[PDB]
């Protein structure tokens, strides 16, 4: 038989290991020859594996690179203009790689050039709440200052956006051991902790889902008309550079001015964590100077797109995609994901060579330039948006398979909750102490649901990964799964040169059993979405969460009862809409269970497929035209986090500070109307069609 | 048998006549009790006729009405502030109706209040070219003036928009006998010409497809959050009032200043048609004073929505819709259309009572408030947009069935050209001298195609009618057909109190044979769209027109060869896209002809249905977010006319006057890229799906 169990049994830990080794011997930075060579290799291998067609889809997009002959660095500058301390020009390379060529030194992609000279202010994580604390409580003025911020808690671009708007002329980002050095664990190469010379790379764009900064809305193809740099989307306006904690210590140790307001502002370094501005009396006349010479350059990128044509519904697409580009070796990010995708393609291909085809078409994607702002997946979706929104059933992402070895982590639409629960009950747990038990059992024990007994935690989707354009712009049901760490007690080497094959094989997953379990979850999801007669979506699960989200947004508003009285702010329409969605979903599920008629089936499969699509508003969210999903959007304060009813949430955020409360509460009421209307309209897609 | 011929044979001229009489005895102005009573009657009758369900869909939208106790009028005002002449307070009512209550006096809907006093400038038709001539050639300054313009040639709102931007403080609109009095024909009631006391009503909004000015994007339902009047969409900012030619003569006869530049500026009145500004020397000290007291008021409107559920594909909708609201009696506009819709519903119902159902669902609509800006159809489409864009096969409009008695007029998407040609070859011509000949033969003889021998003229769609939201915002294939006049040699009584049943029965269509022929065309189109196994769309016809439109836009650009050299403006991408569309459409048509498999059929019917949808750009046209179709949009100078490649056309329009030619030609290049990309993307929807 060719059923799911046949597909799953063909997946092998040893193959995943072989592929991971093969993908991580040299750097694969977006836009470089080595990453084009890897694209060609994967294209060739996916053809060998048995896919019907495998093509490269290329685009010419804005990328950013350091200048090879004028390196980026930061200085402490004395009274005379002598540079008395300089940060590192590169991370000490890991053992055995000290002669590998073309390792990109640490930099912040898309930083402008500049050499700003100034006094530091230390801004904790540079979160919006951290800036509120500085300015409103401590009365510290960031205007004209260089801010030094520690990484962690939110996406780094959001930090830079916050720093900009606070008036800063530069940002130094660093990794504090409080956030990236786990107690009792050795630094790389003898454990998985971050050494003092390690540095986290990463882009600092604020694109809000636009993709290539020069071509928002349209693919960056050969005839594309590009915005000028001055009109580009999302580019930072102040120089930015990341450093390690050895170099950060040398910068923080002289900080004067105000004490930290409290212990949540102190990291683990042996420094005062003084907020500034400026250094203590002896060194009051020294300043910090940035030297940033990186250049933005339109560069060709390549996606690999593999097709396994459906036997019955070839015009319905289930997509498994993850990126291929890495900052350096990509040991975890993304090659632990890409190796899993490669073995999934191999397994589907094995079944295909034996005469099997899935019911629906499966598309497999190896995306380029994800590290520079999800550029490869976004340009491809812009090029193919008409096909995807009329044919796209689901998107399963496949970036890093592991970020820890403790338990499963799943983030997905409520439409896939039942599918995930059912699949994980049929898979074996890889965990110690759970041998012979299901993955559902181990996951639920380690990561319990906050609301329900005997259920696991599943998170929302925001951004930060290649599902973003599919889910937040186009409204295609999306999910992701990986193995993760224990939060109760990014990983330390994230985006550093130390993310290697050896890191994974020695410290994360020596037997590749966690990788195998992730391959079974992602591959299993794809198999069920592409083969189940009725799409494996349960609309009643959306109804349950919509009520939770409506309760939660109402509770936020109810912090301001006088204003709700004054401006007549009612959530009655939104609760009515959610109640109607609940009733209609219940009736639809009865019909689905109770309907030989392939027209009624496909009519009902179309109602299932277009249900996620119904939460899209074609006008987008306010000043964010490419975030269109009314229920979820990436948080306006943290791209990594999903926010529910984002339009209403943003209208309420810090509302007590708004200068015209009538207008502000009017906008809250407008967002309640948009949300209530969208929920009711989605509900009505599930009604009998005529 | 229940086939098309059975449907068509059941339609009767005598029933159309009976219904037209029934619909036109009292006024049915949007928002009034009489028009709600008619909605209830139609709902009841459509139920009786056999529809599965018939509901009222209501919305609360901005309407505009005169003040019953402070009437609108225009004055000539002397030096002392004595009003020496006043325009009429109402049109003399037609014979037998002089005691009918609730006739709305002539007014311009949505005019603001005001009493501006000034000197006139006569602006011909107030077209953009007329304003160019005044300002650039004659150096006449409209700032602070009351402009008097004649109706005709373009939609009246576009006139008011032009007048506003020229700085005017008021607009007087009038009907010149050159445009509304056919030579040798008697005035109403003794012929179909416009009498001197007749006045054309009509709204003067510039909504650009938004629908209700207070709720753009979302239905004006019970919980809607409304913009303030100051933020409303499309409202004119200067007072506007329409008058007849007896009253216009009294205003024009004193005009001084400059002579008309040429004979195309002179109408038929016995006046000089002097452009002004102001009156001749004897009366130089007199001014014109407007008195406008109309009020905008949120008012409930009602659409009737009838459903005939499909037997095989109930989730595919073919829509026949036209409006019900009229300015006064609606003898032609819209009741000549609504009477045809009523007989079509009756005929489909007859077949339904005998056990027949169409293959796909047919929706029938009686729209409200079309006269106030297509409000009823637009709010309904906003409410149901998710259902329509995933299920909508086609929209056939049904406003006035006649505007003349000479020949057929069809405006539609190229996807319906073959369907119309085939249907009209099977229908009998109603025309004198063509007895026993087909309607195709008579139409083609009277209205030949410009480009092809032995083919009829079919026009493009713009706006001005209720197909606008379906076609231009949502991308649902749309069409319209009516009987029209001979252009080689609006109709005179358009939007006047003289549009009565007697007008039609005595002067336009005494036997109701032209109405019957229109019922066969519209009803026949609906029958074929709702019943044909394969959708009756021919993608190759789109390929032919796209090449014509690309040739035409290139020719416009080629008026500026130096600039195209300087800024490297190439249309190569657009021609490549059109060539690819041609090739792919040809291959798709081969597969369609050559494919027992209902999945392949429906897959291919989905490719046909979503082909119009592929021409929608989710970002809309520049500053017009609700006009989304890249191939067609209503002209930016005349809402009634369709324009092809509107984005490029507007970027080229008057480009030689732009102050920064680099930026202007950059925008032309951007629009060429958007157009080329959209054509290629539409083409790719017709490729094999996997
Ligand atoms: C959830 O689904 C329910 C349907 O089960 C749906 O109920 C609808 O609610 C609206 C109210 O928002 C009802 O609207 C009424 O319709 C009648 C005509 O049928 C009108 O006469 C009413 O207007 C009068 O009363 C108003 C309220 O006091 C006044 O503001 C107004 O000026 C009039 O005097 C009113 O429009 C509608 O009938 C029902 N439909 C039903 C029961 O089938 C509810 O709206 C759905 N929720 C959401 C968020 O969509
Ligand atoms: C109409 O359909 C045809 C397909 O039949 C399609 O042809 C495509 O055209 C593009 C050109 O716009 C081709 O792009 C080339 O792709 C190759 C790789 O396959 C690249 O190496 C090429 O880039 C080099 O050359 C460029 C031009 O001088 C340079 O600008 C560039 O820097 C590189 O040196 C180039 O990208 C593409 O291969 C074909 N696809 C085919 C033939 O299958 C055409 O685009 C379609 N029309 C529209 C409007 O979409
Ligand atoms: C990664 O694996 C690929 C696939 O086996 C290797 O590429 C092959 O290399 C051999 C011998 O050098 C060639 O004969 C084949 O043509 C290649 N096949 C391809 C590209 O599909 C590649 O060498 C491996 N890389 C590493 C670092 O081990
Ligand atoms: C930090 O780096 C800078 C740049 O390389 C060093 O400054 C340069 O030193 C060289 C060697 O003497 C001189 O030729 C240049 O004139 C210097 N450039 C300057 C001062 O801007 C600097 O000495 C380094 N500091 C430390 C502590 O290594
Ligand atoms: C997950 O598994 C459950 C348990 O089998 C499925 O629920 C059953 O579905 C069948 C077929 O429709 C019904 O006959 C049963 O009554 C259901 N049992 C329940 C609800 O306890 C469920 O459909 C699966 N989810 C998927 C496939 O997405
Ligand atoms: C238009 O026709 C309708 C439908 O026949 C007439 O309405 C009917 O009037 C009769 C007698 O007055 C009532 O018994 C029915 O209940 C009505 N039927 C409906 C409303 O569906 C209406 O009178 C006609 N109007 C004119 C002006 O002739
Ligand atoms: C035009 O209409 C106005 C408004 O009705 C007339 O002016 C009014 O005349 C009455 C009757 O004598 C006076 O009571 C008001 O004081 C007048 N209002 C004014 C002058 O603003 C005016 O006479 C009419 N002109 C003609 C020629 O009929
Ligand atoms: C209009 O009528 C023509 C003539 O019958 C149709 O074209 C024929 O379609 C059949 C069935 O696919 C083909 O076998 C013939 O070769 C076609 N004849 C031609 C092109 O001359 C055409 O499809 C009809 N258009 C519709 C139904 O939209
Ligand atoms: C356009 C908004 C996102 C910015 C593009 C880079 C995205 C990149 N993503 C990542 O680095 C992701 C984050 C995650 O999903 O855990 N890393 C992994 C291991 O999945 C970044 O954070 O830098
Ligand atoms: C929002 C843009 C259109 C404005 C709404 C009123 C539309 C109204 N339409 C009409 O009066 C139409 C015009 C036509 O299609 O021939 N009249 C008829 C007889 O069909 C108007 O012109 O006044
Ligand atoms: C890189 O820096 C060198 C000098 O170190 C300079 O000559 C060159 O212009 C730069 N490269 C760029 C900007 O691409
Ligand atoms: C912060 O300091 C600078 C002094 O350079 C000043 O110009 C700016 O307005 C200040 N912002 C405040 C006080 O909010
Ligand atoms: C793998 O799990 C073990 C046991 O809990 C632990 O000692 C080790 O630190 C884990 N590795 C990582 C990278 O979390
Ligand atoms: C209409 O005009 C009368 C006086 O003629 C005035 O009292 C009333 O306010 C007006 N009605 C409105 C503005 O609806
Ligand atoms: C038109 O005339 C007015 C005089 O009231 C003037 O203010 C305005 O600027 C003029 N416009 C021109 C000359 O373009
Ligand atoms: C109807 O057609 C006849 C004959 O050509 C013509 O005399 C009459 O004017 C037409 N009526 C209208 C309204 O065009
Ligand atoms: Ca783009
Ligand atoms: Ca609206
Ligand atoms: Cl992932
Ligand atoms: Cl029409
Ligand atoms: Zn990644
Ligand atoms: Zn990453
Ligand atoms: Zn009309
Ligand atoms: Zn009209």
């Amino acid at each position: 038989k060719h059923n799911m169990k046949a597909f799953l049994d063909e997946l092998k830990a040893e193959n995943i290991k072989k592929f991971l080794y093969n993908f991580t011997q040299i750097p694969h930075l977006a836009g470089t020859e080595q990453n084009f060579q890897l694209a060609k290799q994967i294209q060739s291998q996916w053809k060998e594996f048995g896919l019907d067609s495998v093509e490269l889809a290329h685009y010419d997009v804005l990328l950013s690179y350091p200048n090879k002959t004028h390196p980026n660095y930061i200085s402490i500058i004395n009274e005379d203009g002598n540079e008395i301390f300089n940060t590192s020009l590169f991370e000490p390379p890991p053992p055995g790689y000290e002669n590998v060529s073309d390792i990109v030194p640490p930099f912040s992609a898309f930083s402008p050039q500049g050499m700003p000279e100034g006094d530091l202010v230390y801004v904790n994580y540079a979160r919006t709440e951290d800036f509120f604390k500085l300015e409103r409580d401590m009365k510290i003025n960031c205007s004209g200052k260089i801010v030094i911020a520690r990484y962690g808690k939110v996406f780094r671009g959001n930090k830079v956006k916050n720093a900009q708007l606070a008036g800063a002329k530069g940002v130094i980002l660093y990794s504090d051991p409080a956030d990236y050095f786990a107690p009792g664990v050795k630094s790389y190469p003898d454990g998985w902790n971050l050494p003092g010379g390690g540095v986290q790379r990463g882009n600092i764009l604020n694109l809000n889902g636009a993709g290539d900064p020069l071509t928002p809305g349209y693919p960056a193809n050969e005839y594309a008309y590009r915005r000028g740099i001055a009109e580009a989307v999302g580019l930072p306006s102040i120089p930015v550079h990341p450093i390690g904690y050895y170099d950060a210590q040398k910068l923080l140790e002289k900080m004067g001015g105000s004490a930290p307001p409290d212990s949540s502002w102190r990291g683990s370094l042996k420094v005062p964590y003084n907020v500034g501005p400026g250094f203590t009396g002896n060194f009051s006349t020294q300043k910090v100077k940035m030297h940033i010479h990186s250049t933005n350059e339109v560069t060709r990128i390549y996606n690999v797109i593999g097709t396994l044509r459906g036997a019955v519904e070839p015009d319905r697409y289930v997509i498994l995609g993850g990126h291929r580009d890495s900052w350096v070796f990509g040991g975890i990010d993304p090659q632990s994901g890409a190796a899993v995708v490669h073995e999934i393609v191999r397994s589907f291909g094995t079944l295909k060579k034996e005469g099997w085809r899935p019911r629906r078409t499966i598309l497999f994607a190896s995306w380029d330039a994800a590290e520079f702002g999800l550029l490869g997946s976004t340009e491809w979706a812009e090029e193919n948006s008409r096909l995807l929104q009329e044919r796209g059933v689901a998107y399963i992402n496949a970036d890093s398979s592991i970020e820890g070895n403790y338990t499963l982590r799943v983030d997905c639409t409520p439409l896939m909750y039942s599918l995930v629960h059912n699949l994980t009950k049929e898979l074996k747990s890889p965990d110690e102490g759970f041998e012979g038990k299901s993955l559902y059992e181990s996951w639920t024990k380690k990561s319990p649901s906050p609301e329900f007994s005997g259920m696991p935690r599943i998170s929302k989707l925001g951004s930060g990964n290649d599902f973003e354009v599919f889910f937040q712009r186009l409204g295609i049901a999306s999910g992701r799964a990986r193995y993760t760490k224990n939060w109760e007690t990014g990983y330390p080497l994230y985006h550093s040169v130390y993310e290697t094959y050896e890191l994974v094989e020695k410290f994360y997953d020596p037997m590749f059993k966690y990788h195998l379990t992730v391959a079974q979850v992602r591959g299993g999801m794809v198999f069920e979405l592409a083969n189940s007669i009725v799409l494996p979506f349960d609309c009643r699960d959306y109804a349950v969460v919509l009520r939770k989200y409506a309760d939660k947004i109402y509770s936020i508003s109810m912090k301001h009862p006088q204003e709700m009285k004054t401006y007549s702010v009612s959530f009655d329409s939104l609760f009515s809409a959610v109640k109607n969605f609940t009733e209609i979903a219940s009736k639809f599920s009865e019909r689905l269970q109770d309907f030989s008629n392939p027209i009624v089936l496909r009519m009902m499969n179309d109602q299932l497929m277009f249900l996620e699509r119904a939460f899209i508003d074609p006008l987008g969210l306010p000043d964010r035209p490419f975030y269109r999903h009314v229920i979820y959007a990436p948080s306006s304060h943290n791209k990594y986090a999903g926010e529910s009813f984002p339009g209403i949430y943003d209208a309420l955020f810090d509302i007590e500070s708004k200068v015209d409360p009538s207008k502000a509460w009017g906008e809250v009421k407008r967002q309640i109307y948009v949300a209530a209307f969208t929920v009711q309209a989605a509900a009505e897609t599930l009604s009998e069609v005529a």
